[PDB]
């Protein structure tokens, strides 16, 4: 029980960090230090220290040779080991006077962790004169992602996580959304597990950015209403926001950090920048502070023409590390138009005379059957009008017209308004005699007391004249909350 020999670990600016964190690419040093060595030792013929690194654990060759100046290191890459041997130089040192102890110099490993929620556990032994050996205290260290670490309690998984709402604070992922609605989408920075993290300059240098994949084909930003705040509930103002076409049209440091992220965005994408490295370092990530980013994003107009999926997610880079977070899909519903002529005002006659050459001063109908709006959609209805524009040449409005529920239709009260039942009551009626057109409205209450998971319909008849012999065309547009639909 000779010279006691002590390991300790420390990071890239040599903090002890033993039994603590720090994150994943992070160099880790290792100083196998021994005590002086007493007097009345024999000449030192040999001096060697076996370090068994741990799993995951790179070794730099370069690096450690560079910091352990008077000792020969040689490597085992099959066993990952690493043995250091004091030069004959060193040794003469150890002998210059046996009559008194000597303290003694010590070799520095140097490497990196490459992985997740893992520990990196490490001890070495010394053997002297290949006589006797002694086996090191183990020391330890931990990384980020990694839930029950008795090292760091708040220590768990690093993920990212998107949900959508709508404005009034209802999730609505995997629903139905109305084309011209807005997707208030709020992504969580998951900072929690990096509390007391003990990581180097270097490190906490390679930044700190969120990305958002969005669907640029269906949906386009409102970066002016984007909001970043705390887990604490304050605003955050260290963090600038932009948002590029593709890759190549962004600057070359985006480009770096994504690509060592390993993160490839799918076209278009909105990223989130910390200006400071640092302050958001320690207000933020050591102190475990996730941060909240609410970016809406509303549907294009377009979207209602077609229909059509779109899915949304994001991605957190911390000290140059990506993660992905879950995707969250929507579907927008094709709004279809449809005009009918009738001679009946029945919603139940199927019956219709389109393309029928009809007599001088026959009162007819124009079936103005309006969009559908699927169940299970995502913002109320305020919005629900029918404009038909005729040709004043052939027909002239008589002055009459009825609405109809077209599909049963569900109050947030529970009533079950049965599909055919007339609810011209709820709607209004503006007619331009001038200029040969009329607007049915519905109530933006009543729209309003539809339940959201409830499908909508209504057609309505106005009723006309046929003042002239001959062919006419109108254009009846449904208007559906804040986009219009035509045929
Ligand atoms: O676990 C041992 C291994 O850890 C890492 O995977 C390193 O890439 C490799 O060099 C080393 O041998
Ligand atoms: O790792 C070898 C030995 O190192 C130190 O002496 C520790 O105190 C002891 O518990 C351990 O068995
Ligand atoms: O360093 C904190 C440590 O406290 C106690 O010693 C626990 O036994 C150990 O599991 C924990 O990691
Ligand atoms: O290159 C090492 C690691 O660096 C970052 O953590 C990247 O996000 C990851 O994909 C990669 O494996
Ligand atoms: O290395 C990248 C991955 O690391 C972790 O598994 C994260 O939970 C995951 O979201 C991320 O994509
Ligand atoms: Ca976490
Ligand atoms: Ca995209
Ligand atoms: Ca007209
Ligand atoms: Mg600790």
């Amino acid at each position: 029980v000779q010279p006691q020999v002590n390991k300790e670990i420390r990071n890239n600016n040599d903090i002890n960090i033993d039994r603590t964190l720090v994150a994943k690419q992070s160099v880790v040093k290792f100083q196998l230090k021994t005590a002086d060595l007493p007097a009345g030792r024999d000449e030192t013929t040999s001096f060697v220290l076996v370090d068994p690194l741990p799993s995951g654990y790179q070794f730099n060759p370069e690096a450690t040779k560079a910091a352990s100046p008077g000792f020969d290191v040689t490597y085992d890459n099959a066993t990952n080991t690493v043995t250091f041997k004091a030069t004959a130089a060193t040794l003469a040192t150890f002998n210059a006077d046996l009559t008194k102890s000597v303290a003694t110099i010590y070799p520095t490993v140097v490497g990196q962790v490459l992985n997740d929620g893992a520990t990196y556990k490490n001890n070495f032994t010394l053997t002297v004169n290949d006589a006797y050996g002694i086996k090191s205290n183990v020391v330890r260290v931990t990384t980020p992602g990694k839930p029950n670490d008795p090292d760091n309690p708040n220590n768990n998984y690093i993920k990212p996580t998107k949900v959508n709402k709508n404005e009034n604070g209802v999730v609505i992922d995997g629903k139905t959304v109305l084309a011209g609605s807005t997707n208030y989408y709020e992504l969580t920075w998951d900072l929690d597990q990096y509390k007391n993290d003990r990581s180097s300059a270097d490190t906490i240098q390679k930044g700190f950015y969120y990305v958002d994949d969005y669907p640029e084909e269906a949906l386009e930003l409102r970066q002016d209403l984007v909001k970043i705040t705390d887990a604490n509930g304050n605003e955050v103002t260290g963090v600038s926001v932009d948002n590029y076409t593709n890759l190549e049209a962004a600057p070359q440091e985006i480009r770096d950090v994504l690509s060592k992220a390993g993160i490839r965005p799918k076209g278009a994408f909105q990223i989130f920048r910390a200006d400071n490295p640092r302050e958001f370092y320690d207000t933020y990530v050591k102190t475990g502070i996730d941060l909240k980013i609410v970016s809406p994003m509303v549907v294009k107009k377009q979207m209602g023409q077609t229909g059509g999926s779109y899915e949304n997610q994001a991605y957190q880079i911390d000290f140059g590390n990506g993660y992905a977070s879950n995707i969250v899909i929507n579907n927008v519903p094709k709004i279809n138009p449809k005009k009918d002529v009738t001679l009946t005002l029945d919603p139940a006659d199927t019956n219709n005379v389109d393309g029928q050459t009809i007599p001088l001063n026959t009162v007819f109908n124009y079936r103005l059957i309006g969009g559908i709006i699927p169940a299970n959609h995502s913002e109320e209805l305020f919005k629900y009008n029918f404009y038909d524009d005729y040709d004043q040449t052939g027909d002239h409005y008589t002055g009459q017209y009825k609405v109809f529920a077209k599909v049963d239709i569900t109050l947030k009260n529970g009533v079950i308004i049965k599909s055919g039942t007339e609810l011209t009551q709820y709607t209004t009626a503006e007619v331009d005699t001038t200029k040969g057109a009329i607007t049915i409205k519905f109530k933006e209450a009543f729209l309003r007391s539809v339940s959201i998971d409830s499908a909508f319909q209504a057609e309505s008849y106005i009723q006309m004249k046929r003042i002239a012999v001959g062919t006419f065309e109108n254009t009846y547009i449904n208007t559906v909350n804040g986009v219009t639909y035509s045929s």
